[PDB]
């Protein structure tokens, strides 16, 4: 049972695809195991870069293929290097850029909690053939969060585990318990942009929306809210074109709903005010004074959504 | 006639291309057939990964090309593996990411249901040389629908059949009946985003549009309905930028049409109400307040359109 | 002069790029010719896959390169195979996905019909070395046009002809007439989306535009028409965001022009009615009632554009 | 010093990227030079296609690398051909599609003149090793200009030159004078589309914007110009989402500015009319009659624009 | 410790990706070191391009892989060339196009200043085996600045250093010491475009916003500011679709925020102005004549947050 030691160097996590539940990771893979000792030129380890590795493999170098389980497509492989030691041990080193998949919940956008994950697993060798001895992951992390879209939180979770496959080939004495490396890197979304350029102005609109009740005439009151209705639509599109595409509503998506909700409510109140009547235009001088009702009523219903 | 057992593992279905009628599937293919016995090191099964597989083929190993019939372009191939047994049998294993083709009807968007299909067929060996003995497809699925764009519902449909080609080649008899595997996976669109962020608000717009008839003046009535016209267009663009490109109208596209009409309907009546006359101000002293007619009249036309 | 019979299978025609004048074609190529008789295993036809094809050619198998003349870039090739029969016979079969170019006039959008074209020609061998004996094209077409973007019409036109090149080496008897296969497939665009979601609402905009003359006050007359101007613009953008970009105007583009045209013309009259005068206030109360006058003048100008 | 005769065949120039200052060129390369005599089968020229070309090179055949100096990335190479003649001649022929880079000034869009340029230079061999004897360029196109976005006007510019590099590796006497082929093709943008669908309605926007002065009341003056401001804003995106991205302003970009200026200018004129007074109400009937001033006052600032 | 001299030729720096913090670099790498002398044909240096380089490496030529440390993914390499001199020295020459990574702060866009960085480091050999003697960088450009997006300042700053990794594998003495070349090019964004076409009109918008106070009735004042709110919103989408996507606000974003604030501020004043009381509505004589207070008050806060 070959003991293989692994090291992950995380260079960059970027390009989250919200609809695909996808992100990109640039970094290096380092794999190490000990084979039977051999002749090295001089006596210091021999280095084999890129092209020449396939010719070592053709003549019988055992370089087990380690597959990135949750990678979408096949990773862009940078330089590869084999360092063969005289005492026997062999180290595989290669840089990669890959597209990885993991469950990504984006509902409380833009205040996301996600975790970028790497899962590594031997393509052909089970726990009886190849096992992962240990793994440290290096997030060459620090500084400049305010410049970056994502703020990394942990220093990285690691687990070596055994995954068993029930539905196989026509093999089964115990050949079904492959050993797996799992890397987890926690992150929080940078909410500042969506706050000031989306949350705040949207807020001013909805608030300013309510000032429609400070109009004197019923006529002014009613046709005016049609322009404000027209405003939320323009705002929605502005948001729409910019926000990440998702199959569900975000918090922002919801503020927009409420905004529409504000105005349709206002239309009804304005109308109700007018034609509930004792003459012709007895605008009930109590509901003309839904001036403070609806604005503070919007705060209460806004606060029911928290639990 | 070589019997081949096939197994597809579906890892990810994503990337719907609404216009090209295409979807991308990440997964593994496993194909098994029995060849001539020959003797592997020790006598335990011996593994041939990626690069070395082709080197076996040069020395004459029969590794048949099984083509993805409905794949668009040629798929991203991950690691390949041959597991060669001494008793003869050979197992082909490979990971793929492929863009697949299938007829896709999007008229009832965002309530379309689709089925993602794989078609596999040996490229060159007909049913009398190579035939598909069986195929199982395992969709590693569960839970999290509320998070995903698509909801897979069946656990997968299977079809092994014979495809007959009437013309080619200059072979006569029946080297024309290649054996084909067809995998089918049903899905429903998560309509939640489009419900709350498109259906509901458009509904409120059309609804508040009807609020034009509570206006007292004719000028108010007529001018305000222009704002209503401008709003549906603004919403129309808002919609367009997000909705998928199609060559036919969707349900949402139709609500848009409904909106334009309602307002255009109102314009005509408001004009009609005020201008055929004995008067100047000839508001038929009670179409005035077709306040419940037309709103109710629009809903009736709505339930006929569901026919 | 080697006689080569070719057969094309068209699987999918899609992804027209309007600016580039290009479209994508997925299908299979088949080429057959007779060489010198050879010895196949047994006496059965020998089949050769992908990789192994070149190794046949490295020791001298003649496989002439047939170039897709009007292809943009070089095609994505799927599985390839050589079928070698003992009597001399050779069949080349390969799947391809290619981006092809042809002159595409898009002025009468969305009522354009285009023709998808394939041109195939030997890369190195002229009239006298390689000859196209014949070619059939199988358009595996049928049904459901209502779902697809393009409506394939013919059963595809075919023409084998001789193309002469004037600029050679200065080689002397008739070294210059490569033989060319030309496949033509006619198509018409599905206008259904654009009719109901673009033309129709645009018409309603233009129509409701004319209702400005049913306003009684001049302020309303002039002020309102600015709101209608704004509407045509909002409609223009919505349209632009969706429509294919071209270097010329489409029918829809022209309709947008008319909308701008309709309103600016109205503006002048509304002003003209008011201020060309015999007092200050005699609105020509008939040019006011140009109410249905240039609506049919607009219909006349629309119907004159066909001759 | 080897004489190399070159021929460029331009098939297609398309896909200009305004931001990268990039354009795509499809065509064939033809290179011919005289080597030491060879003895070919029979003795009429021997043809070597694609893959087998590398096998001749391994075998000591001199096929010099000619680099496309100004290509961005490395070209999609189609089929390659070696024609080896018995008298010594060697002709290299290949199809290519590449994105090329060149300086492109886009300030006066859409009335741009651009020139699509090709530069070819041997990658490794200087003028004293490899020299360009002559050069022909063949542009496979004519007619149908009003269908294409760029109108090729000239034929093809050509110049063989010697480029000297002062900063090399440090090789001393004269190994720094590589010979360079420069192909230039002049073209005009098809401005028709932008004239009819952008410039023209923009004019109608601006002109009708000025009609705000034929309004009677002061409130009418001011309020409407806000609708007019909103309209021009409205025009900008409609414009923005469609026009190519640049880092500097175009003709059109300025036209928009002018519209903004015009409206802002109007507001001021309009407020001023009302409030500089001999009473309060003295609308100076020359500044309210800037009905013709301000319109032709823009045309003056307008034709000084052109000079 | 082999001393290697490097030369970077920058041809073009383009296509910055703001979200990815990425830029594209087209150019050449030249690496030279001195080997043990050889025997070349005749005695003049022998040239080995592209394909035949791997065949020289197979026979034992030491061509060390120098990795672009901060390259995202793996670069498009053009032609490769080995120049082998008889005195021993070996020159690696090859063209590249790559996407590179570096921290890019875009907060003061469009007045950001950035710095393009290249990092090179041998992939397998530490300072004691391969050492960087020097590096020359050729920035082949100057002038033509108002047309270019970025204004280059330096002619490239460079610094060669020794990087040691704390977390290695099996090495004990001090062999953890790879030598790194760091290339820096300082740059300016040309802000003129965003000045005239985004800053200016946004400014005219905010300015005319203040003209709301030159309205006479309260209904016009309050009702008009609703249209102006809509204008800024309309401006926002305009802007955002065009401005580069970032995870933070730019200056321009903040100008937008200010517009909303200005208008929302105007709303409160106009209403506050109105229910002000000693009666029902006594218009406070000068607080509505903050017609010029608020604008220069906006100019004052405009100048304070700059500090």
């Amino acid at each position: 049972p070959v003991d293989v030691s692994v090291s992950i160097f995380i260079n960059k996590i970027y390009g989250v695809n919200t609809l695909e539940q996808t992100y990109k990771v640039d970094g290096y893979i380092v794999a190490q195991w000990t084979g039977k000792p051999r002749k090295t030129p001089g006596d210091k380890p021999l280095i084999v870069e890129n092209t020449q590795i396939e010719r070592w493999i053709n003549n019988g170098l055992w370089v087990p293929a380690l597959e990135f389980i949750n990678v979408v497509g096949s990773p862009d492989t940078g330089n590869k290097r084999l360092m063969l030691f005289p005492d026997g041990r062999v180290i595989y080193n290669a840089r990669f850029l890959g597209s990885f998949s993991n469950d990504m919940d984006f509902r409380l956008f833009p205040f996301d909690r996600q975790q970028f994950v790497l899962e590594l697993e031997p393509f052909s060798y089970n726990n009886q053939q190849l096992r992962f001895s240990d793994i440290q992951v290096y997030t060459e992390n620090a500084d400049n969060e305010e410049i970056d879209e994502w703020w990394i939180r942990g220093k990285a979770s690691t687990h070596i585990s055994d995954i068993r496959y029930d539905h196989l080939s026509s093999v089964q004495p115990n050949q079904n318990e492959f050993s797996r490396i799992t890397v987890r890197i926690d992150a929080v979304r940078n909410p500042s942009y969506y706050l000031w350029s989306f949350i705040l102005p949207l807020g001013l609109i909805i608030a300013a929306s309510w000032s429609v009740f400070w109009l004197e005439s019923f006529s002014e009151r009613l046709q005016t809210s049609f322009t404000l209705m027209l405003t939320v639509v323009a705002y929605a599109s502005y948001t729409s074109n910019i926000l990440p595409r998702l199959p569900y509503t975000t918090v922002i998506d919801q503020m927009i709903i409420a905004g529409y909700g504000s105005i349709f409510a206002a239309i009804l109140l304005i109308i109700f005010a007018h034609h509930r009547q004792a003459n012709g235009v007895e605008d009930d001088l109590l509901i003309q004074r839904c001036r403070l009702a609806f604005p503070l009523g919007f705060l209460a219903i806004g606060c029911v959504l928290v639990i």
